[PDB]
């Protein structure tokens, strides 16, 4: 019950919420993306994720596929 699983990016970045697996979001897709998924798709990890400003944030979830 609740919690996502883990699955890389082309599961999910590739169309809409039909694309993504069981258990995914289409606005939080980084999320799903494993340790390596969410620091290859980004290029960082999640403790600089909540660093960012929020323009690039965007920039950084619509570059591979989720805004």
């Amino acid at each position: 019950p609740t919690k996502l699983e883990t699955f890389p990016l082309d599961v999910l970045v590739n169309t809409a919420a039909e694309d993504l697996p069981r258990g995914v979001d289409p606005s939080r897709k980084e999320n799903h993306l494993s340790d390596e998924d969410f620091k290859a798709v980004f290029g960082m990890t999640r403790s600089a994720f909540a660093n960012l400003p929020l323009w690039k944030q965007q920039n950084l979830k619509k570059e591979k596929g989720l805004f």
